[PDB]
């Protein structure tokens, strides 16, 4: 009400708005325009978003983490409520570690969906009051992935138009 | 800043499964409206009144959430109320394919509004208003999928 502090610390729910903060994790290796899109989106809804980018993924990746974080910080410095960092634990633990309540996920396709449910389940579980929230890809970046553009780009196909400048020169470079 | 939420559906009647969501939605946005669609496609068991009137009383307990009828372009509606984000449920595979359809064309209509999904708890996952009225139009307990006033009004309007 006013200097209720005396009473009541205050819950989550029931209540009116509380303050957000979003983590949206992933290997991004590298950033591409659907990611900084996606994140574009949630940090104009969101108080703060943190990208949190995976140390050591399951496949070895072709930037390391400190080459990812560089480019994802460049890429995003535009946006004054979001941090890139790394992390090296369950998505579930880091937004813990963080005191993150919003748990940011791309939704690209219909395979993906049921992986997603599922996903969701299990963070329910781990972190109660972690909330999942789902974004569609804009149409201009429906079909691309990191992968994709990589595999494009190893074989000389023009990818200017699914990068930003500083990650589309870094990946020229790791390509010889 | 302000933040403005849409949740639109036909809630024939709203269940646990919406409240639960709109709950979620009232958590995270600093207003949100319940927006209930006039004249849907399929005549609804409950009319726009009797819709609104239940879903008003069934969220009265959120102090940043209006219920109200609807009967026009999503866009315009939004445009009107000054909301900058739309929130759906997302149950099934089959709901997906067609909710990613219309915020394609709701980008085209309104770029400025922003569709965000959000998926059912565990608990409600199966739930829909049309299969708690097929059940309780054969006699089925349905008491833990409504709320108490929605529950009441669905009894009635099988006697």
């Amino acid at each position: 009400g006013s200097h209720m502090a005396s009473m009541t610390g205050g819950q989550q729910m029931g209540r009116g708005s509380m303050s957000t903060k979003a983590i949206y994790p992933g290997t991004f290796d590298p950033i591409t325009n659907g990611h900084i899109d996606i994140i574009t989106r949630a940090a104009s809804m969101f108080d703060r978003v943190i990208l949190a980018i995976a140390a050591s993924p399951s496949k070895k990746p072709m930037f390391d983490l400190e080459e990812r974080v560089a480019l994802a910080t460049t890429a995003l410095q535009h946006l004054p409520n979001v941090e890139v960092m790394g992390f090296s634990d369950l998505m579930a633990n880091f937004a813990r570690a963080q005191q993150a309540n919003i748990l940011i996920r791309g939704l690209r396709a219909v395979a993906d969906f049921e992986y997603e449910m599922q996903l969701a389940h299990m963070n329910r579980h781990l972190m109660p009051e972690l909330e999942s929230v789902f974004l569609m890809p804009s149409k201009e970046w429906s079909f691309i992935s990191s992968s994709l553009v990589k595999e494009v780009a190893r074989h000389a196909g023009d990818v200017t138009h699914f990068l930003p400048a500083n990650v589309h020169q870094a990946l020229m470079e790791k390509l010889k």
